[PDB]
């Protein structure tokens, strides 16, 4: 039973700069998940360090978490709305509306030192030109090779900061729910 | 909850020319139906009238509407098969045989001035090369970005008019029964 | 069936000024909601971005969120009051008391920094004379159409702020829950 | 019904040279099935000799009947796993360990008379970047076009077989059980 | 399992001349069904385009497609009959009484414009000195050998359609509904 | 539930070479079992190529697989013996008796040409002084850490084989059923 449960994890910075505009704008980012940031290439005969040939990624956990400290004033409302096809809101500093506001997949973040994250299925980007993806059904669901270095994106989640007037700081921790499958492992004498 | 299922609608003329000939002929020819002739281009900063991310096609109905008199002579009798792969039999002003006659989804079309339609599900072509498309399961159905410009061809319908000595004409209405999920809409101040 | 039930959101800027008075006063000010504000103009043959005829808005709901550190000091006690009749309070600055603490509608808005919303059904504003609305029954609500630039007022909420010695600042979202009857969706070819 | 259920077949040599080597070592090959084998051209109007437009590969079955006798010594243990996603163990004529006796999917053939077989569900390369397949799921496996040379390889089939002081020479049966869809058969007159 | 039910197709012209005789007269014809019309010769190995050795051909359908309009006057009245034993009226331009009024299979067919069709179990002639046929039983009905262009004979149909001063134009199709067994399909390498 | 069940395999050859003595004798060896040979060094941060940090062998299986033919001749009878304690007869290559004859462990190897198994638990050696082992409960079974190169020895199998005037060949395959739990992976950034 080839069939390996696992959870994998890494975190980042992110920094909404202090910007000295009044009126309310909002800052507008992306996340795309690729697991060649969370598995290690390995090494010996064996080419990465989990081995199994296959894995399909069943759900995305994204945790915001932030460094600010809870007596930080000039508060703000954010959104964090869940991107399936790879089409994303331009980045922008300031842009006067909050354009996932809208979007029927949003939850608010409040800001700056409030806990938010967003738990969903990915999918992966398999033509850039279609932009097709999968329904959610655990059983058939696509099997992805594990390669090395050329891992496909999985686009999940598109997000908006309100600006303030001083320096917002999250430490985002991104966990991937995957299920990996066929154990490849190598085993060369000596 | 995002998923609205609506009802998309455009007509255009067909003609099947006058010949000469009199042993019997069939013209082919072929219908692709794209969604951006269904959805017209937006404005502000909504792409698309529609605000909606993604859309999957449920069904495709095409309604043949004869132009002819009920008194019109030298009647015919053609055939509409259900095409899913985009692998079409090559147009044709005049044809010896009806090529789609032996085709499992044929249905007949009598002519000129009875009313004739298919209502089936069809079939975005991804890969050109490849030609693959997924059977009917409504909860499996791949979603589809909507796009401005660049939307996918989904490929449903061959026909095969026997020529007449009279001009043939209809008038074929293509309603797209469509499922559109992400409400996306954006709303910038003043 | 033309009926789909969507969400529109918006977000402005509102701020009580600090002042240099001891003695308790509020000020007074007032919400009305039109949908001018929540959906933007559209282009091409479709007028609106949204494609319906008709509309009626079911619920609204006004969030407070505020910009305010939960250490700021000379903290208040505000109100808000439900007011169907486009009969407000006359705006103030600073008043003697808080004029919307005995309405039956009022809830209690904690300050500076405190969370509050106030979620409700309202009402349009058909004769400014007359000033008459409908009781809450959601069979029989009247319909509206939706109109480019000239869409009728709703008036929900008046406030009454107290004031501080330092600045408040709220961010205010107001998110309508409207539904739209008779997609109207025009294409013309090309 | 379109629906045909059909058993295809094909048999090719496979020859392991003898070696000199003493310590034990494997000789590492691949199998990719493509219909193009076992369908042949078919002539007329009609371009495949099976009247069809859409097929999908349900089983595959590979027979190893070994044309050694039971006499043969200096035996052997090989191993043969299921290849989903053609990534292959790099072709090899002497390789000191067996890549793939630790596979999810391994059996073991003995050598050099034994009869050995694998039954299972191949798939179809779609993407060679991506290399994603779909689980089994007889109901919703894509259907493919058939194609005149064009058609699409199906990936099964690895195998590691030990070397030998002799000769082993095997005649490999390739037998897909495959289903087709849409009698398309053509009949030009005369 | 062999048995593959499928449906083959053809289509005729088949005119009725215009004739100056006033007393009613009938023109006498017959329909033969040759499966040599229905599958077109093979190519390559196979010598036939569909794979399998024998049929037995279980269910004709004969529909007559008129070619007159609605509005065409001089109307009369013709007779079908099922002809078994390939016993016909010899064929007749202008007969002065109906021959195959009285036979128990007549069913009526209007003229000029109105559609006609029959539905039976054909015989093939196995013995034209003999001239004998089976009862209709699925289970014993005679299986025959699928020959390239050698096939045998089925007798179905007479016609005798009644003469008027204008000419009387059919289109007829001939569906087969034919039951193959034995899947015979060659493959010769490369 | 870092508890994850895998099997682990290798192979390599062992020879019983050809004695002139008649009268009959044994060659007697013996086989520990060190998980250094199963998994390979890992590479980067990460220090074995399999992610946990503890394991525990549940079962091993010893295959015996001849390289003999079935027509060799001067047949004999070994015995394989389970030894728990890591005390082994001393190896030799001819012995007057069969040692392990008696051992309630004992099962029988026919030779050359038969094939032999023995599937059991085996046990670490904690002290080489003392000697101890634990009973076989798998709930109780001690949990040891995995070493990069010091992983401790599992003691296993003794074998006696009959001396033949012919050489006997054997391929050992050895493959443990592991249980390892606590993944530990390693994922530095870049």
């Amino acid at each position: 039973n080839g069939i390996f449960n696992t959870r994998l994890s890494r975190t980042f910075g992110y920094t909404v700069k202090a910007t000295t505009v009044r009126t309310p704008s909002w800052a507008v980012d992306m996340m795309r998940f690729n697991i060649n940031d969370f598995v290690p290439p390995g090494g010996g005969t064996n080419k990465i360090s989990i081995p199994f040939e296959y894995y399909r990624i069943r759900k995305v956990k994204v945790e915001f978490w932030p460094c600010s400290p809870i007596t930080q004033g000039d508060r703000g409302v954010g959104s964090t709305a869940v991107i399936l096809d790879d089409n994303f809101v331009t980045k922008a500093t300031a842009l006067t509306y909050d354009p996932y506001v809208n979007y029927s997949s949003r939850h608010t973040i409040p800001q700056p030192f409030s806990y938010h994250s967003r738990y969903f299925t990915p999918k992966p980007v398999l033509d850039s030109t279609i932009d097709y993806f999968q329904p959610n059904n655990k059983r058939n669901q696509l099997w992805l090779r594990l390669q090395t270095s050329a891992n496909v994106d999985h686009v999940g989640l598109g997000t908006a900061f309100e600006n303030s007037k001083y320096d917002q700081d999250y430490n985002i921790r991104v966990t991937m729910y995957v299920q990996f499958r066929e154990f490849n492992l190598k085993d060369p004498p000596l």
